[PDB]
């Protein structure tokens, strides 16, 4: 019952908790998944992680009851996306997970994903990892090594587990802190959406052109397309990742991170009309996150779902 997509994709990812605080003082409410627009058409349950360290190093998920949906509601919310050709994924990681995997865990790792995904529906997993826990303890080959593990399980029923992954877009470098997740799934990951946000001044040289920061309004379109372009051929110094495989990851409002959102929609449409010109359209877009979207910011003002108006329609059209 594994529901992946067939062309385009606009990644969001779903609060497992209610009343975030942002990094402008907005609010982020919870929201059931019948909420979700539909235009969000993967859609990333946050977080599976550590509740409680004396339960062992097993990440798991437990639904937050304050969301007010029950086991047997969640389930079906979830089968009721898959019915729309939605797939809806279990995202690792976050603040604070606790996520810590020694060489050996890796079976029974393998092992609690498989019963999540029995019991939820999910479609898949997202490797949201902190900065932190990219490199914390065995964690760059135990968790490949239990996705191998579940892919290739699924593989025997003739289904697509979809595997995914939302480095920062630093560590993505031909030697950066990244790469064992990306080599070590090479062949089993669906796409990569990377953070292209949060990460302040950091940014990409472009001989010929200069230094386009990350946090540099005015040259946004040169950076999505930099980026984009170093990334899906592999050059300037870059890890490749194939176009057909690459989402880019922007922030949905100032408050869903410090830096990285983007002012104009249309630099965004024409880096992406530049990638798709030269014949390496990227994938689509992902964001943090749907419930910001639909959130408040300090002064009361509804975000009123602006990120999915502008991307939604440009993605899947």
């Amino acid at each position: 019952p594994m529901t992946n997509p067939d062309s385009g994709v606009v990644v969001g990812y779903w609060h497992n908790w209610c009343d975030g605080g942002g990094y402008q003082g907005g609010n982020a409410p919870c929201v059931t998944l019948d909420e979700v627009n539909p235009m969000y058409n993967i859609v990333n349950v946050s977080f599976m992680k550590v509740y409680d360290v004396a339960d062992g190093r097993i990440p798991t998920f437990k639904l937050d009851p304050t969301i007010g949906l029950s086991e047997e509601q969640f389930i079906d919310q979830i089968s009721e996306l898959n019915k729309q050709g939605r797939s809806v994924l279990l995202a690792l990681g976050g603040a604070d997970a606790h996520v810590e995997l020694e060489t050996g865990d890796e079976r029974a790792f393998a092992d609690e994903i498989i019963r999540l995904t029995e019991r939820y529906g999910f479609d898949g997993l997202d490797i949201d990892l902190e900065q932190a826990a990219v490199t914390a303890a065995n964690n760059q080959t135990v968790i490949p090594d239990a996705l191998k593990l579940v892919k290739d399980h699924y593989r025997a029923e003739g289904k697509n587990f979809l595997i995914t992954m939302a480095p920062e877009f630093p560590y993505l470098t031909t030697g950066g802190k990244y790469v064992p997740y990306i080599d070590n799934l090479e062949g089993y990951y669906d796409w990569i959406n990377p953070q292209f946000y949060n990460q302040g001044g950091d940014g990409i040289w472009v001989d010929g052109v200069g230094w386009i920061a990350q946090n540099n309004d005015a040259l946004k379109e040169e950076f999505i397309y930099y980026i984009s372009d170093s990334l899906i051929n592999g050059t300037r110094g870059f890890h490749k990742i194939p176009h057909d495989k690459l989402v880019f990851g922007i922030p949905s409002s100032i408050d869903a991170a410090a830096t990285g959102f983007v002012q104009d929609p249309q630099d965004l449409y024409d880096a992406f009309e530049t990638l798709t010109t030269q014949g390496q359209p990227l994938r689509g877009v992902m964001t943090w996150s749907i419930n910001w979207d639909m959130g408040t910011n300090k002064n009361g003002q509804q975000y009123n779902e602006q990120f999915i108006k502008d991307y939604g329609p440009f993605v899947h059209g």
